[PDB]
């Protein structure tokens, strides 16, 4: 009475029906029921149920029935023992918190790593490199006019190409030189067409224009367009914030870049990662805060009387200069530029630079654990074929 | 003779009666007894002791009676060896000092993160934000009032808002604008508000008032208070303690900050890593002695002889001023305000370099390990949901 | 029916002839055939087939028949699993990709560190200095040649070791002293008298001249012989860039070093993380050049409007200045040089810091651990003995 | 015919007498032999040999046998394999090299951690502080004057301390109070008393000066008894000498740390790790070399052709000069002192920290993972209790 024997996968595992029983509604329990010969594949011979099942992690479902914990098998990768227990019936909420977070470990890396004739040719210009032969020598070409025009851009700043002339009518301005004019409307001649090309075909316009890429393409072709349409006195201003959008024409190469896999998994790392992001940014205003003050009243305690200001010899004459000075500290960075200049400063500056090191190396490591991990699965994705299917499912 | 097969969960474990009887009062020491056919479960068909237990671990408690060194097996999370050897009846504390550190791990951080009609609604406000709606907007207005109070501090130390009057009675300070005062005083009666209403329900007044939070609280609200209290000649000198003592007004944010997890995990950790704290403080204090005393001793070697003081080149003008040198060094810091200036000092220089990273990289590796496993364990425990109780437990 | 026991290593595995029916053209789908008692060892008196193997992992092997997926049994190394699926006929390319970066790691490790009478006397002076005594005597003599060559070197570049004479004919320089010349002379004839000797034995020429060893020793040994060559129009340019190759001549002490297992781990690590350096080296360019445009045009917010120059008072008068900076500060060197002096400056640098504190802890780690996996690996190999070959397999 | 089934612990194991005699001489060869029956506890009702072993690495043992190559199984501490293959008569150093670093680790952690009636009580001021009263209050006593000797020391090295008096005889220098002198008497006669009492009882004089801490100790009290003993030409230049032994001591320090858990551990971890120390500091050296080189050629590419000298511009007048700079650059510490000032020298300055970083992070991560094992294991030593043998060992 009492004794039931599952077979599974040919090991022989033995318990109490009492021990099925605890756990209602589960497949096992139902086993534990007397009308179970009809139910379930059995052989009256040796009185066994018969389960074609990986056993050795049957062994741990089985251990969860009888002392009322489930725990992850740590032998077996986590979606293995995910797709026993589903087949079980036992729902994979239940493991301990102890065992949770290193058994959805490859799963969680798996979820976070996830006319009309010439039309194709068309769109064949934005695909892949790689897929054509058109699609390669386009974004060869795409990519030294990106370069050509940073470049551009990098020197127009310069002081070198932007000499002063004697011109009044009495104001006098550095001036561009000719030639960065003009390979700057080459440049966006080439951007231009690119454009309209990449226009002419654009399926789901809503996610079209949702598209950064896209967004960021043409607010960085919209300032040079606008020298035509430039009233003088709105002008004035649309001109000078248009500078600082130009600034963005340097965010192009992410247009290039973005079939590069470690950005990729970049991209994924961060989008994953927000809430020690979030952390680390937490640590790092507490303790900026409070050190920036620590430091400021540090350093007042040797002032000197004679002068009449606070603070006259030292650096922190007031808090947010302390936020500047505990960033560099903290950071082990240390320009130079402020530093304590008291005994109890350098008690404080010490104490801020440890704090500066632990604080950081605190959420840093899970940030870099989360990219590494990412990253692995990445390049196990690409070395590995796309897909055989050699297995031939059995029908049900 | 002597040969005794124990059937654990179905498998059996063949052994002679001997190695049983070798570690006496524990069960399986009562199996190799005589008396034993009573006293546990056991079937005269097979000759075998049934015992309804996980096989996989019986395993190594029975190589351990074999043998006789306990170790803990590597594939199972430590709480379920841990259980299955309390019911076998070995002493959990016999494991070998190779295997206790990974072995008491899952438990170690499971420790580690462990009228009167309208008084629940006077108390809501002080519960989590959560947990109701006016407890959600209570916790946001403070919010923004004690970023306002602390925003209103650190413009008070600024000089702008500081300028010195033409003032004479003949002493002349800089004053603070009146604008900062009013916003002081408005912030100081909502604080009054809400430590009144907190006040109001205070249940085990003996650990309201151990809670560091309530007393921080109360500190930060005392020196506003004191303006009316406020002999003249002890009041120069509590006000003079009074402005150190408003420095703690920009504590009030750990009020807000608590509610956070990272926070919490960080206190845990911090806790929990005691002596690896005082293991750095050690090292550090010991590198900084050495290498102070070595740098103040290696720039005299050069030391011009027409000069009456022993240095005058060097920024190494004493010991201490090593110190600081030595700290700023070894944590990689290197502000650069006192640095080397001879091929000995240089030497020791890039000693104290070296000797820094690695003695700053002994123990800090431990700490970020802690906090990494109780972070894990943290979010493993919200993303989980909080209890179901699936198992229903045999009767005994 | 359908019901077939596999006998691996003497643990029966019982699974229906469908799931092995499943993956045709493997052993286990033979076995499933009618035509399986002449094909595989089999006793009709327990109709169990028999196969020599370890049970273990055919565990495994049954549970990718059953379910459909290959993965790696994390009990194992890589290469027992991968000889067992060898065996079972199992293609190796079809683990999961979880799965796939843990199994592929000692495999990846161990393909990674992977007249004619006295010429065996003539080329032991190039062999291992270990492999004899007159190799080592050599090995040690060459050894203090070569850093005497360096130190003069060194010394030669010297202030002390140059003075300028007052010589015209009216033109006066710094000349270097006849011992330096002296030594340097020694120090060649020594360094071709190996030469001459190594020359005198070059089995596979070819591959002697691709050894990248004696081009630089050639090269190196090259611009002193050429005194006596010394057009005297050419000459001069030749000599200009002849203390250029001369500056290669610190490239002799890699014939030294080349005996050491550290740098030959180092080169191992090197040639197999390519991917990851080319990575680290994006996310840099990426990160400079982003945060030195964004540090160039914060600085200008506060500019002063009086000055004629864009920026008078800022370190960043162009980009690539910001360049330089934006290097400095990402891998927190921080030297002092420039630092930003602007609120909105000092915003972009704390950004930078952090930033370049996160995309140097990216790819880092993994080229460590591929570094200590190496090293790891070869001071095994170094401390258990060549070969012994106990095992005597048996005939097929 | 040719089929043995051993019995290890009640789990039967299938193989074939060849595969048992492949590897000669071992225990289960002996079994392939047919003079087994006598030799080996067999019962002819089952035909199978009964062992009283694990049967859980028996697989791999057996394994071992069958295809040639031993691996350690990843799921047994390393010390548990080790006396399996110990019984069984398999050599441990057969074991594949990828698999041996992880196998010899605990053990290698092991290893690496390892007149007369009143003489107890004489030397019970030497043993431990918590082994007696007396010992801890002498613990303590010497604690407090080691701590006032070094703040004697730290304070008659400073300039307040050292004011120069206007006497002549014609030299003035600085002198010491007399409050320092009386103290370090004190100090001196208290030590002078303890070292009397060590040398009471010196069991193996030997030993006893080859202990380290007693040679500091004498070094260290050898100075102050010379101001007696002080030829007064030779007396100046042993006191010249005599000054930097008193430098030591400070070392008296580690007299109070020796009791310290944490300073062991780093003792342990030092002497354990001397190739990772040679191997960073022959990469540190090479690096140092080829960058200084580098540098001081690149600075010289912008030099201006006006002035005499090579270079008058750049810090970097020579090579040495370049190696500090490499030295506070590779360690990212960056002091500010010197740095590059041509785009030349800033492109190598930049690949001078990067080399920094990686070479820097290459061994220290070895020396911490060595450091993490050993301190884990002296921590499980510390937490369990001493010994208790509840194990009583069978009779053989
Ligand atoms: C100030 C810095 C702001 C940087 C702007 C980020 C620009 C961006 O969005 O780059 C994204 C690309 C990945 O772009 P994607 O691979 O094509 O997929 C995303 C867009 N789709 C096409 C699906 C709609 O590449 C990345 O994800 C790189 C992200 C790393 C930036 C940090
Ligand atoms: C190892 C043990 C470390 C314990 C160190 C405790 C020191 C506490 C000192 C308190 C008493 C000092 C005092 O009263 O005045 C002594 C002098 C005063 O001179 P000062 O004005 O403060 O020096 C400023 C530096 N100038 C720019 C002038 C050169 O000040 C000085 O001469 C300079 C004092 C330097 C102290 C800096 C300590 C920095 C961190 C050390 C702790 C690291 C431990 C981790
Ligand atoms: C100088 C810096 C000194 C910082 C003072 C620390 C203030 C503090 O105690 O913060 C504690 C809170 C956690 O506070 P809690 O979650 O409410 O629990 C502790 C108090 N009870 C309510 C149980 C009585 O939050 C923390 O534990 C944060 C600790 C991190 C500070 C480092
Ligand atoms: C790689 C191999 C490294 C071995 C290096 C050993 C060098 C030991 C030098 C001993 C002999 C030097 C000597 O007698 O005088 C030579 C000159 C003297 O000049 P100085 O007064 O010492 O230079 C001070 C710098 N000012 C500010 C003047 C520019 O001094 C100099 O010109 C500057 C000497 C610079 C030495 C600094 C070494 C810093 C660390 C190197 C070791 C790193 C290895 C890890
Ligand atoms: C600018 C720095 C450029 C450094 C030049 C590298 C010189 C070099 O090639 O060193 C290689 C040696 C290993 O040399 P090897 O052990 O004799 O094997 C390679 C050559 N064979 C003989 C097989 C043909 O040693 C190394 O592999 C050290 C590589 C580490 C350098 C970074
Ligand atoms: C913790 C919470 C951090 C939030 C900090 C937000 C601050 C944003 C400030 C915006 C408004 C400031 C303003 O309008 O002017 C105030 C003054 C202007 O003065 P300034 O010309 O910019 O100062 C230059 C420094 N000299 C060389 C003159 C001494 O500027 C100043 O007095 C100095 C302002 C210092 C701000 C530096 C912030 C550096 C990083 C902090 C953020 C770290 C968080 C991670
Ligand atoms: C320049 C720095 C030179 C430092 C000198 C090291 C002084 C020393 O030897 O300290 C050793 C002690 C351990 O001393 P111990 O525990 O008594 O054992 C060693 C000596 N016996 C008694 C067995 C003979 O403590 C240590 O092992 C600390 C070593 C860490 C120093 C780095
Ligand atoms: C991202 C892409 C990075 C690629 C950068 C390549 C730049 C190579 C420059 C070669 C041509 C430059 C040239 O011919 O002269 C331009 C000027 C000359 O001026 P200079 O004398 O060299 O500047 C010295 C700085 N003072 C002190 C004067 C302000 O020089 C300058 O104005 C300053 C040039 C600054 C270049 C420093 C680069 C530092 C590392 C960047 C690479 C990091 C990638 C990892
Ligand atoms: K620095
Ligand atoms: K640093
Ligand atoms: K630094
Ligand atoms: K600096
Ligand atoms: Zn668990
Ligand atoms: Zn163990
Ligand atoms: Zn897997
Ligand atoms: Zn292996």
């Amino acid at each position: 009475s009492e004794r039931i024997v599952i077979n599974v996968g040919g090991t022989r595992h033995q318990t109490h029906r009492s021990t099925l029983r605890t756990l209602p509604g589960t497949r096992l329990a139902w086993l534990a029921e007397p009308d179970a010969h009809s139910h379930f594949d059995y052989d009256p011979r040796a009185d066994e149920f018969f389960f074609d099942r990986h056993p050795g992690v049957f062994a741990h479902i089985l251990n969860y029935y009888r002392t009322g914990k489930l725990h992850c098998p740590a032998d077996v990768c986590g979606p293995l023992y995910e797709e026993e227990l589903a087949f079980w019936g036992i729902d994979e909420t239940d493991v301990e918190p102890c065992c949770w977070m290193t058994y959805r470990q490859h799963r969680d890396a798996e979820e976070a790593l996830d006319w009309r004739r010439w039309q194709p040719r068309i769109w064949a210009l934005f695909e892949d490199p790689y897929s054509s032969r058109y699609a390669r020598y386009v974004a060869f070409a795409s990519l030294f006019f990106i370069l050509v025009s940073i470049t551009t851009f990098c020197l127009e700043t310069h002081e070198r190409f932007n000499p002063i002339v004697n011109k009044t009518e009495y104001y006098r301005e550095a001036e561009t030189e000719a030639f960065l004019t003009y390979i700057e409307g080459v440049c966006v001649v080439w951007f231009t067409f690119e454009f309209l090309m990449r226009v002419i075909f654009c399926p789901n316009k809503v996610e079209f224009i949702k598209n950064s890429l896209n967004i960021i393409d043409f607010v960085a072709i919209l300032p040079f367009y606008l020298e035509v349409g430039l009233s003088s006195k709105a002008a004035k201003d649309v001109l000078g914030f248009l500078r600082v959008v130009r600034f963005v024409r340097i965010l192009r190469i992410f247009k290039l870049t973005r079939h590069f896999v470690g950005l990729r998994v970049l991209g994924h790392t961060l989008r994953a990662s927000t809430n020690e992001f979030l952390l680390l940014i937490i640590f790092l205003a507490l303790g900026v805060l409070i050190f920036a003050t620590m430091i400021y009243y540090a350093e007042r305690i040797g002032a000197q009387p004679n002068d009449p200001s606070a603070s006259e010899h030292t650096h922190f004459k007031n808090i947010p200069i302390g936020f500047w000075w505990a960033v560099v500290t903290m950071t082990t960075l240390g320009y130079g530029d402020m530093y304590p200049q008291t005994w109890s400063g350098m008690l404080v500056g010490a104490l801020c630079a440890l704090a500066g090191v632990l604080t950081i190396a605190m959420p840093v490591p899970v940030i870099v654990n989360n990219f590494g991990m990412y990253y692995s699965l990445a390049m196990a994705k690409q070395k590995l074929p796309k897909k055989k299917k050699k297995h031939i499912p059995r029908p049900p």
